[PDB]
């Protein structure tokens, strides 16, 4: 009960910043989650035997891929705590419940394999779920490891409140399915200029943690500029295996994932910081002003991407 996580001086300050990054000892990445978790929603949210427990089958149910691995469910889930600090009165306490272990758990059980790939490979997934397949897996997967004996971190809410939180959690892993992103996006840009954005609307408070969502699971474009590189090779990594199984499939792969075109990524992040990265933290700033820095970091790595182009790196 007067149990606190503390962090060592650097970690204490910097895990406060939006750009901060939860370093390589995998070891510590359990105790930074329980930190946020206290801190977020506290030291009285979750028992602490039953969210360790919670947290390590978690842990287990993540794969050795590149990139949809136990580290970027911590990073996300860091990136959504760095949002609910900056924001301390908009957001419910379900909602901040709810929001960090849907970030923990909104890869569950990733193969490193795209919602394309496994229709075209013909996926048992694919027939279970039409749309948004691997993110209904993933909320699946959490619902399961949520049902273990001991493991149930939301035991002592209501029956009306247990079921609001799933939702929450529900809503909150369907929208990481990029595929969405875009439609939403509109959505919120029409409500904002029109002025018809009302955040006790609870279709619009959806749309709005929707967008954080996607803004959480993007943040590696968010980082300092080495940390950001660094990531683009394993997120290339694991696209460029699922080209080399479009190519065993007989198929040619989009370029983003065939390894031949290797040279045209810089021109690709370009294009892609311009239709994605750049419109979700700007609409994402016009609603939560004090996620600024998000866009701020953005740009400053649009411009490392144009550098790269003009040969100066
Ligand atoms: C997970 O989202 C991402 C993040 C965070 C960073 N980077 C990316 C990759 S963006 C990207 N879009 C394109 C389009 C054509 C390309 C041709 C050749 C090489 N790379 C390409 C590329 N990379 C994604 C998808
Ligand atoms: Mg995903
Ligand atoms: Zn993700």
């Amino acid at each position: 009960g007067l149990m606190q996580f503390t962090l060592p001086v650097r970690l204490c300050k910097e895990i406060e910043l939006f750009h901060f990054d939860i370093g390589p000892f995998e070891n510590m990445w359990p105790g930074i989650f329980v930190y946020m978790v206290h801190r977020s929603c506290g030291t009285s949210c979750f028992e602490l035997e039953k969210l360790c427990r919670f947290i390590m089958s978690v842990k287990k149910n993540y794969r050795r891929v590149p990139y949809h691995n136990w580290k970027h469910a911590v990073t996300v889930a860091h990136c959504m705590y760095a949002i609910l600090q900056n924001n301390h009165t908009l957001f419910t306490d379900l909602e901040r419940k709810g929001l960090l272990i849907a970030c923990l758990c909104h890869d569950l059980d990733h193969r490193g394999f795209s919602n394309s790939y496994l229709q075209k490979f013909d996926h048992p997934l694919a027939a279970l779920y039409s749309t948004s397949t691997m993110e209904q897996h993933h909320f699946s997967q959490t619902v399961s490891i949520l049902q273990l004996e001991g493991h149930n971190i939301f035991s002592t809410l209501s029956s009306s409140e247990y079921e609001q939180v799933l939702e929450i959690i529900r809503k909150a892993i369907i929208a990481t399915d990029l595929a969405l992103y875009f439609g939403n996006r509109k959505q919120l840009e029409e409500m904002y200029q029109t002025g018809s954005l009302n955040l006790n609307n609870q279709s619009h408070r959806d749309r709005v943690i929707g967008l954080m969502m996607t803004a959480c699971d993007l943040c590696s474009v968010t980082k300092l500029w080495p940390v950001t590189k660094l990531t683009a090779n394993d997120i290339y990594a694991e696209f460029w295996a699922e080209g080399d199984e479009m190519k065993k499939l007989g198929i040619q792969p989009i370029p983003m994932m065939d390894r031949d075109k290797k040279d045209e990524v810089p021109q690709g992040q370009l294009g892609f910081y311009n239709a994605v990265a750049i419109p979700c933290y700007t609409t994402l700033t016009q609603i939560l002003p004090p996620t600024e820095p998000l866009l701020k970091a953005c740009r400053d790595n649009l411009s490392q991407w144009e550098k790269v182009i003009r040969g100066e790196e």
